[PDB]
Order: structure tokens, then sequence, then C-alpha cells
């Protein structure tokens, strides 16, 4: 038994849910929120800029000397960092973002990165701004996790739009 509540269960191992991943996460504490980064660990908008205002800005404090240390993640890459005040830790996961011309086929690799954990909560990855069709991400998720993951949708419209289309 975990301390999710309210999501609606896709299959085996993935949960959906209408929520602010960050409101999900400070209620939750799960052990590991995925951020949905880029390789700069630049969190300026979206999910990755919610969770670090979120933060107060720590999440992009301890980001920059990672960044400083190590370099640029890889797309379809990741590191774990602190989860400051949201989480044990934070997934930062790098999907293709697709306004920016990266390979979608790199979404699969991302995803796979969510295996390393047993349990997660995360957005839909490379969703919103990065101008990938979140129903393809679902899919996608479904069949490349095989642990449990918690899916927080944002958007009302879209979450009633994927529990819809689903197959
Ligand atoms: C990766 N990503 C996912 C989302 C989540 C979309 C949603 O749950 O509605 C998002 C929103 C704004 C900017 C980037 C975003």
């Amino acid at each position: 038994v975990n301390s999710f509540s309210g999501y609606l269960k896709l299959t085996d191992n993935v949960y959906i849910k209408n929520a602010d991943i960050v409101e999900e996460a400070k209620k939750v504490k799960p052990t590991v929120v995925v951020n949905a980064a880029n390789v700069y660990l630049k969190h300026g908008g979206g999910v990755a800029g919610a969770l670090n205002k979120a933060t107060n800005n720590a999440m992009q404090v301890e980001s920059d000397d990672y960044i400083a240390t190590n370099g640029p993640l890889k797309v379809g890459g990741s590191c774990v960092l602190s989860g400051h005040n949201l989480a044990k830790h934070c997934l930062h996961v790098v999907g293709p973002n697709v306004n920016k011309g990266e390979d979608i086929q790199l979404l699969k690799s991302a995803y796979e990165n969510f295996n390393q954990h047993e349990v997660l909560l995360a957005p839909l990855l490379s969703a919103g701004i990065f101008g990938a069709d979140p129903i393809h991400s679902l899919r996608v998720c479904v069949d490349t996790v095989r642990t449990n993951v918690y899916l927080a949708v944002f958007d009302k419209n879209l979450y009633d739009k994927l529990v819809s289309s689903f197959l």
C-alpha cells in the first residue's frame, strides 16, 4: 500500500489523476518526483519552473552546481538530485523537445529512466511546451515503464481526453 489517492488505474503499474504535480508532491512527499527537465537543468517555465518555484529556487541552485561539475545531460537521460521540500529525490528526466527539433524516438529512452525507481510521481514527458502529443507520451509511458508510476495531469481537458482515448 502507498499514500497516492484518487488515481484512476490504467494498467497493472500506471495510474493517472487530474492534479497539479506541485500540490500533489507537497501532499504525498513521494520518494521520487519526476521533473520534466532540459539538458541544462534550466528550470525557467512549465513543470520544471513550477517545481523550482515551489522550492524557493533551491532546485535551480543545486542544479547549477550539478551542471558546473558534470556538464549537460543527454536528451533521453536523467540525474537524481534532491527533492527539497517536495519529495525525497527529484529525478530530472530530459524528454525530447519537438519545439527544438529533437528526435521523438528518444521519448522511450527518457521513460526508461523511470524503471530505476520502484514508485514515482510524474508528469507526462515531452508534453505542454515540449510539443509532443500527450496521447503518444502516455502510450510510450505505459509501454516502457514497468515500475509503479503515478501520473499527474494538470490540464483538466487533457486528462479527460487521455482517459477517454486510452486503449
Ligand atoms: C513536460 N511538460 C509536461 C507538462 C504537463 C501537461 C499537463 O499535465 O497538463 C507541461 C506543461 C507546461 C510545460 C511543459 C510540460
